[PDB]
Order: C-alpha cells, then structure tokens, then sequence
C-alpha cells in the first residue's frame, strides 16, 4: 500500500475513518462520536450520513480531501480474496495485516447483528475500529470494508460492508 | 473418505443425517420431521434430542448402528481447514465437496439464526441439507458440522455447529 492511500486513514472518534474520495468518507459506526454538532469543521446538517449497521458512510457538500483521487468502494470482495486492513496505531506506527477474506453475511456480534465479511489474518485492538480493508485489482487499490470486529483468540476478524444485496452473500 | 464413513451419512427427512457413533445421531433442524411419533422405530421418549439453533443431535437408548465405532464429534474447525462435505444424493450418487472453512459465528441466514462456520467450495442443492463436514486427521476422520445452507451464486457454504462458546469464534 502506498503513502497516499495511507494518507486516506484518519483518526475519527473512538478508531478510524477512510477517504474514499474527496467528498466521501468511511468508517465503522461505533466509533461515530454522536453528541458532536459537527465532523472536520462541516455542520451536521451539511452531511449526507448514510449509517447502515455498522457501516457508515459519509458524503460531504465541501471538498475535504481535494488532493485526493476518488477510488472503487464495493461491498465486501470475492471469497479468498487476500486484502490488507491499513491499520493505524495512535503512536504513529502502519501495522498492515494481511487477511483471507471469507463469506459475506449478517452476523450477530457482541449483541449488535453486523453486515460485514470476515476473513483470517495472515493482531488487531479495539482501537483499530474503522480501519479500510483494501487489496489491488490490476495497478488500483480498491476498498472494501471498515474494521469492525476480532474473535478474542485465534485469528479471525471483520470488516463491515456497505449494504446491498446479492447472489455471492449469505442473505 | 472410506465406505464406512460414507455409510453414516444416512437419508432422514427432507435431507439426511450422520452417525457419529452407535446411539448419536446429528443433523440440520429443519429437515427433521416434526408430527412422527418415532425416529428409526425408536419412540421419541426413549430418545434424548438435543436442538441448538439449526444444529440437532439425538442421543438413542439403544445401539442403533452397533457395526460403527464412535468417532469424533468437535465443534466447528479452525479457520482454514479444508473439509469435505460428504454429499449423499437421492440417486444414491456420491458427491465429496471439498471446502476451505471460514469463521464460526451467528448468522442470520434466510430470517433463521444459525450458528455455524461457512466456507469456501473448492454445487450444493436444498436437500443436501443435514450432509456432514468432515476432515482428517492423522489416520483419523472428525466430524465437525452439518448442511445448513449455502448462496444462491458464487462459492460459499455453512455448516451448523453443536453449542459452544470459545475465544476462536465470533460472540
Ligand atoms: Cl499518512
Ligand atoms: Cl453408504
Ligand atoms: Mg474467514
Ligand atoms: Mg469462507
């Protein structure tokens, strides 16, 4: 993974956040800080916050991110595909972790039902919440998800996708 | 998988069912048929059943299948695991799928909670539901699950699993 696509992952309430465009924004929903009246500077009311699950998504009526090329969000990615969560650490340190994506479906996590995709990691903390899984389609990075949860032993996490539905998931 | 194996997998309802050993008998909740008096001639009261969620387990008070020796009956796999789905057809046709399995979890498939592990076929039809999951290990085969669903598209399969909670799953 590149410096610029690096550059996308931001610190957003309680994990992270990712620039899919210049306008648009992705994170996972539990680390939404609610109670705020707005997000880098931009009114609530001047968002388009499209929450499904625990996937959010956020689209900006400003340019946040003008130096940022758009790139392919799609939901979720094929079974074994290898992706890569661009973890950040609050210190500063890149922890890349390569992950086998598995099935897509509704899972019922720490009480809460997630729309997500999980996969095993080729370890991951609360705090890296929100972080893009990504892989590379021919020379583009493409996103796929948001960290949204791990199994407390072993090494299984996933990443929460936008909704939609289809033939590939488990609906 | 050697014969003996293939002659646990046993036609039962409206799909089948697995012998684990003499007196256990597991397969999918909803191929078993609900109004019968009796399973394999044997009344439901001297029959021990055992239903969590799509996965049911009967426990009879009498060998039935005394030619088998038990075998092991474990709780899912780890991520990875390449299993077979011993696929019995009405035909009599045999048809061993092999599947890299994925992460164990509470999914809602089809408006039912089932807790199982799905994977990724290395196709499956409604009335294979009940086919056991299985793999080797050492000299040794275990069974870990049973049919209980699979995507319309696409490569992905899962297997109800016995009760459980452990660190390796997703809560
Ligand atoms: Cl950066
Ligand atoms: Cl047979
Ligand atoms: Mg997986
Ligand atoms: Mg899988």
């Amino acid at each position: 993974a590149p410096p610029t696509l690096w550059s996308r992952v931001t610190k957003f309430g309680s994990g992270w956040g990712f620039w899919v465009s210049p306008t648009v924004f992705i994170t996972t929903t539990h680390v939404v800080p609610t109670g705020v009246k707005e997000f880098f500077g931009e009114p609530l009311s001047s968002i388009a916050i499209h929450q499904a699950g625990e996937f959010t998504q956020f689209r900006f009526s400003k340019k946040m991110r003008p130096d940022l090329t758009g790139m392919v969000l799609e939901e979720g990615c094929p079974e074994g595909t290898v992706c890569s969560v661009l973890i950040k650490r609050d210190s500063g340190e890149l922890l890349p972790l390569a992950v086998r994506m598995g099935a897509i479906a509704s899972m019922r996590i720490q009480g809460r039902l997630v729309h997500g995709q999980s996969g095993m990691l080729l370890g991951t903390i609360p705090g890296d919440c929100g972080a893009p899984y990504v892989h590379k389609r021919g020379n583009d990075w493409v996103v796929c998800g948001v960290h949204a949860a791990a199994t407390k032993s072993g090494n299984t996490v996933v990443c929460a996708v936008q909704a939609g539905e289809g033939e590939t998931a488990l609906e």
